[PDB]
């Protein structure tokens, strides 16, 4: 009862469906098999091979619990572009004297929305993209006489129309 | 009783200094309070209250104003002398990590900033994944950023790294 009778395997695939349906397998197993939260923990290792097992050598004493090492399994295998690599490409390029606001915010805030969704406001996000808006705008636009990414297109577009 | 703040002692210059800015702020709540001034008739009233800086600062402003709550959060924002939050993301992302630049020194730097914006606002995880980006490649080979959780389990293993090197 600690899943050396489990059938279901995992090597490392790094597909989120693959992992998805892994951890679904053995949390039905755990249920219908009435493995606890503790043995399950000390079996899991039963269930990875390959990179899975090399990876698992390597983490294990992070799990401190069954919720955590589903947790690990998820962080560590479904693929995503890390949150670091997001930011530096944020702040990699200012707009451009000839590149128009309403381009330039939504290609940053396209970055934006690769982050983790309930991470930043929109007052976050606004503080993270004004330092990287051009002079041209900075001279008439306070920060503080904008609160959404609305109210600084709308200022925007008035200053673009006016050359 | 008063409908306006012209029984009103206090006044505000533009002083860019917090304690001023709240003092301030309190005492006007207070005459406020204590005359039954409704929020929309304090509004229309708060210009009295204003000399020299301040009261030119509020002509160029008070449109944004549309209630008492935004007209004191304005006062707020414009007179409390901080750096802004957009320009600390800026000067953060500014400088990487130098060849020579040892992993305490650089923490410092990227903490004095981090330490500027709102307390609550990032969890250090969120502030280990501003940083990262930002470490040498030296550190960055050998430290993981799923390996670290804390600027104390970066601070520990970079310190290794240059004892080895
Ligand atoms: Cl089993
Ligand atoms: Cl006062
Ligand atoms: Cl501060
Ligand atoms: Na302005
Ligand atoms: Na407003």
């Amino acid at each position: 009862g600690n899943f050396s009778a489990c059938t279901h395997s995992f090597g490392g695939t790094r597909d989120h469906d693959v992992v998805e349906e892994f951890i679904g397998n053995i949390e039905t197993y755990k249920d219908v098999e009435g493995i606890s939260d503790e043995n399950a923990l000390k079996g899991i290792s039963l269930l990875f091979y390959g990179m899975a097992s090399t990876w698992w050598q390597g983490v294990r004493k992070e799990a401190t619990t069954w919720k955590e090492a589903i947790a690990l399994i998820r962080e560590h295998f479904s693929p995503t572009k890390p949150a670091y690599q997001i930011y530096m490409e944020f702040f990699q390029n200012k707009q451009d004297d000839h590149d128009p606001i309403d381009t330039f915010v939504i290609q940053k805030r396209a970055l934006l929305a690769q982050l983790p969704s309930g991470r930043h406001d929109e007052e976050t996000e606004l503080d993270l993209l004004f330092g990287l808006l051009n002079i041209k705008y900075r001279k008439h636009i306070s920060r503080h006489s904008v609160h959404t990414f609305k109210d600084l297109l709308e200022q925007g577009r008035i200053i673009e129309h006016n050359n």
